């Protein structure tokens, strides 16, 4: 029907031209709980309200501080490419965290000592490339769609540097000098960047390998997450990937979750350093509690982009039928988190009921072990 | 149906979970005009994406800078009061303008020479409070709503300095001294702020003007925007009102814009500062043109908040089936605007043929005369 | 005896060695108000607490931004001249302002035309150098000591433009050049800036004011404040000098306050900028609330410098035996304040009553003429 | 010769690979007056040192805070145009200021009333275009060279809103319905923009005039500077254009100062604001005195910029055989200085003489009468 | 008797209403050493300038950037508990580095990996919490009054994320789901925080040791600074914990230094970063050198705090009759100084000659030995 923003004796209907569909979707921000108080800043954006890039080959959007100022620390990119279609080789100042969500490709990237490392990306898997390094996506014969992570929240996707845009603002004498040819060799240079372009699918990955004078890369620059063993809890999973077990991984630690229907992500906080989220299907909402009574509610679901400041208190509840599904991305090398639950267990039982005026009973209950995603009972 | 990201032979569908409503309001974001190009920040955000402050007897939303971060001078709160209900005596470092949607309200303020200012405001008319001069609001039979704007994009409702908030933390003894009262006799003053709360309606307004021993203030602090002569051209209405007509609005200069169905806000751009935009009913679509090549576009409905950086071009056009109705916003003390077609008219035509590489049939049709609201043909 | 931080069954005794003098002089920060809450910036700087610059014929000690960080406009500095003794002249970028507290002095100031402007200044007289404009300060037979307040936190007055000095760093042939002497008719020029000197006693007045071909300046740098009425009040009087009657005094507003024991400047805001304060006499608190639910008292006596941040609320209570005296500082071109008590005698008395929890017995105090310092009953 | 940075008994030959070129341009630098001291930031940058934009009908050069980065509030960019060329409508942020140094233009703007000016300009003639408002420049026969300053140090030519660029970053369809006329009607639209353009020749200026429905402007946007009776002295002249004679030029002060050979512009500084410098002919020496003991001398020659940080004293003295002829440039609505020489000469003799260590003779040779450009006797 | 400020020939009696207390408190500010010179910022600030924040249990007064804005990197907290009061289990962003000044406490943490850390500490112990890592203070039975230093010099002890503070803005549907427990269950949590409260004294810490399956913590989390072995030279002694040997305190290191009367903390300056000083007992003064022949000197005693900035060269010398015994605290993983007297011990000594003017009878008393305090002779 028509929701309106009514707590008990509290709110009003709303009484001016107004956004019901958009109203349907944040059922906690036009309703908040109760316990919400507060000036807080907007920790919520969908990457459906942004503009997105079309080229031939597939198309690009970001959410950056631009669109999400809260977020300073980190950036992202939706990237889409059809089967075959590359994105260019280019390199920037960030680094940059990837997550296949559909399909797969092939990526490319040479390191400062000229060594090369080729290799496919399926469903589930990551990549990381460390700040500078030069790379290329070529999506196979399923096309590929894939979540981009930077490590700068000021990042834009149309400021990378290509190769072809480079050599296009080089002069033809010094190309022609670098690789010892003539003007006339090189006068078939495109003009301008290509960006994203229609290829022909590659061949098999063995055939791609370039063998080289200085040896095989030490850690490879990509990770099979889902191939890990998760932590499995009553309600969920979570699968970790940060610079402990995916080496190359120094400024960006990664959580896949997974929240069964009647399941949370349990009440923490982070001790290291500020939460990035992208929710990659479901319904969610979270409370983020600022320090100070201050506390607000957000909800999210597929599409959107999540964030909580260093340290905020929050849990991510499963509020529809479906699995919830998001990433919790962190600028550190390590992920840390702090459990409620296993803080008040590990602590003694009478000191916990002084602060909480509750009693045995509640204390009773409290778990030792640490289980990030809880189911409801 | 299903929108996709794809136009012509570039783009592809979306591959992930995605928000499909969200996409259906966007049109021109998830598929952009060919002519936009470049990296350009957020210019909007909807009232249903925030947090809604409930109270007995209203409600307050906000969108500041904190969640549209290019509007650093400019923020703005959605209030909603019940009949009778009272926005409590209070006052802020910031001006305030005001915007009655639906519904009146009764406003006092007071100024720095003691002089009192009480009067009713009905649909269609504005308000303005100059910086630190204290005020209320009281709705009367009807309700209100109303579209309130402060010239600081770092403002929060929740940050004014309120009356009872005030006394709650004065200490008693220098209360009961500064009125010439007993503590006993201030006992029952409120331990909290109060900020909107629930009351009977007032009497007439005739009734409740106060007078005083300084007299009567100079200028008044309301205005009949929608009683002024508008200015009128083929496909809608324009009507300003600055510090030229409304005095007192001396950091505040405002329009509010009809736009009939197949009608446009023409191009033109602002030689004097930003704008800020708040859609009150309708659809559009607008390209902010930001220089070198720059450009991109945004699709807005009732309820969103838009933005032009000082001096970008653009244009608003109606995309709908109903009267598109927004207001332009200004941190002025007049209101300017340039129209592309009136400057080109003004020039010599063969100078704007050698310009734009068109003859004699394209300067012909141009316009000496403005009009700020043109309708398709 | 010895205070101790204990109200009531809050608080305990200090266990580690402390300040006593200190907290002696501070009763309302070592036990503030239950009233109180929340974290306020410091707005209470000693001159006392600051390096005294002593020069053969006077001294100079200042409080700054890098002293007092909230006062980031405007910077101070406490200055005494000994008979005959010459603040050497000397411009800046910051206007000055200054109030004579003992003594007398001879100033001179030539503006940018080229005319001269000598006057004597008294015990209660202000002056007001504009932004750059040269000027110098000699005190007559019984010495003088002064309060001098700058537009800008960051100031410092051992970074003034000095006539000595700016020779001192050009070149002699430049010098001999622009002046159309010899080098050696030079050659006796300081190597170092004098900054503070003895000299004589000047002569009369009347001998030395300069006639010239450029005329009379059309206002005068100097102000007899307490020579003018004051605004009287049942418990003491405030005279302002502000760009209304001061006319060259366009940065500065100000006005002295004295307040009888039993007395207080009422509860009041300023709706234009922030206050700066010195107290020149007697002790007193003041409770500075923030908005938010935020209030922090302060103590201050002679000697102390402080600070109201804009539109925050504040009253100033006589807390000893003598006249309490202080100075209100405003950058901006006039003085601007409500007063709480005005401001709800100028509205309907049953709406004050709905706001308050009170009755007729109340409403039935309030003034409709404003009295900026009233007298405890 | 070969110079070297050697001075008495103090400094050294160079002895490692240097530029020779540049030591005999800075004579002053290499060898600096011994009354130098300190640490003071760059003064000083040659447009010869920057990257020149050429396109067909003319060039471009700038020197903004990227190059000479003291200078946060005014830039300026070196324009060329050959004999009938264009420099295309356009219009940006900053208010414009320029001056005719060789040859003549044709300048249009159209205002915010849609009120048409178009002007002949030629040498010593200025013009200034608020900000926002849209202009061009197009040369007539003998082609034209001219300094442009603008009131934002952040500027770049390369960044100005071009009628073209707009239009070319439009839907087409919105153009269209803009202006009444179909999608094949403006098909032959640019699709870039054109900045400068060869074009023929204009006819006469009398039969370019624009008549209009809204009237005249009232105020003028050129000026004859140089037809304007100068300040006469002995070494040279000074023609001032603010805001009180040019009215428009509300965000520029400036002054064309000529100095013959053996002469200098006094010892002087400004209370109101920095000084931009432009050097269109000869060759100087400049000390810019910093307070608190600093100062530092620069060399300038034709083609650089100079700066003088608000209120700091200074000297141009000119060191060659040719007069010396430069622009000084203000951020304010008025020019002012102070003069060295008239500031003593309107004090009391003995007072000046108690601080110089200096006797009657030489306050005897000062001047009541401002003489802003001095000679050498 | 009544200090005046006067030296020698210099300076002159204050003639204005002056606090005689704080003067005779600050010797060497009323009268500093004719060898200070120049602008330098505050470096002294009085815990009793503060206001206290009383509670049923204890108090606490903080010194931030807002008090003393040099100090950008490091703040301080002093906090008193009466015997069983506990401050309330909490966690912020910021390390938390302390000194039991008197009294005794317990305290607990649990790390990241769910790990309990129980311990008490007593007069010269200390505790370090890394970021985020939550825990709490019980006073035993004498109370406890302790100084707490925070890695963040905009730290605000009413601003952590307190247990009770953060369930009580929390819905409490999701309490319950979070703890598998009814909302009847959880009904008598406290509605707003405790922050510090009265409690009966524990029992003994042997029983209150929790177990877990997680295992000890690898390095323990507080410190026995008192009961190390002392750098002792002629005039007194200094500890030292870094992270080198209190392992866990990577980001504060710090020295305890006592100095007896006629004795001073030598002449040297720190190498790695900006000291902060909290003066536990006696009177000090120091001067501070900031190169550029700048230096200001300061007055300390119990109660204050201290900061030199990063290698400003300083000594701190006992002007009283009783020790003198304060801390230097650092942001930085380890503790290091260069010695003025071992530098030039450790050179030759005619290159030493060269530079002092001084002789062989000078350079014969250097010492290669490092000695931290030295006594007068
Ligand atoms: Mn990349
Ligand atoms: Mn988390
Ligand atoms: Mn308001
Ligand atoms: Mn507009
Ligand atoms: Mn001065
Ligand atoms: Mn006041
Ligand atoms: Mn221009
Ligand atoms: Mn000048
Ligand atoms: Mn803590
Ligand atoms: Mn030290």
């Amino acid at each position: 029907d028509i929701p309106q923003p009514i707590r008990g004796d509290k709110g009003a209907t709303v009484k001016i031209p107004r956004n019901i569909e958009r109203d349907r979707q944040n059922p906690d921000m036009l309703v908040p709980p109760e316990t919400d108080h507060g000036t807080v800043s907007n920790m919520k954006f969908s990457f459906s309200d942004t503009h997105n890039r079309l080229e031939k080959g597939g198309y690009a959007r970001e959410v950056t501080v631009r669109e999400l100022p809260i977020s300073e620390n980190l950036a992202s990119v939706n990237m889409r490419l059809k089967p075959g279609a590359i994105r260019e080789l280019h390199f920037h100042k960030e680094a940059e965290w990837a997550y296949m969500i559909y399909g797969s490709a092939r990526v490319t990237i040479v390191d400062e000592k000229g060594r090369s490392f080729i290799d496919d990306v399926g469903e589930g898997d990551l990549w990381y490339f460390p700040s500078g390094l030069p790379h290329s996506i070529q999506a196979l014969e399923e096309g590929a769609e894939f979540l981009l992570v930077f490590d700068d929240g000021s990042f834009s996707e149309n400021s990378t540097f290509q190769l072809t845009d480079w050599l296009a603002h080089t002069p033809k004498e010094v190309i022609a000098a670098n690789f010892g040819v003539t003007k006339e060799e090189i006068s078939n240079l495109p003009g301008k960047e290509k960006y994203i372009f229609e290829n022909q699918l590659p061949g098999s990955l063995k055939d791609d390998i370039v063998e080289g004078p200085n040896g095989e890369v030490p850690y490879p620059f990509t990770y099979r997450l889902l191939e890990q063993e998760p932590i499995e809890s009553e309600g969920g999973k979570v699968y970790i990937a940060d610079s402990t077990n995916f080496k190359v991984s120094k400024t960006i630690a990664s959580a896949l979750v997974t929240v069964e229907p009647g399941a949370m992500r349990e009440l923490h906080w982070h001790p290291n350093t500020h939460e990035w989220q992208y929710y990659i299907s479901g319904k969610a909402r979270m409370t983020v509690f600022a320090s100070d009574g201050h506390a607000r509610t957000f909800n999210y679901q597929a599409g959107d982009v999540g964030y909580v400041p260093f340290a905020m208190g929050h849990y991510v509840e499963n509020i529809g039928d479906e699995p919830l599904v998001f990433l919790e991305i962190f600028k550190d090398d390590h992920y840390a988190d702090v459990s409620l639950n296993q803080w008040l267990a590990m602590l003694p039982e009478t000191f916990v009921q002084a602060h909480l005026d509750l009693g045995k009973d509640f204390t009773d209950v409290l778990s030792k072990e640490k289980h990030p995603v809880v189911k409801k009972k």
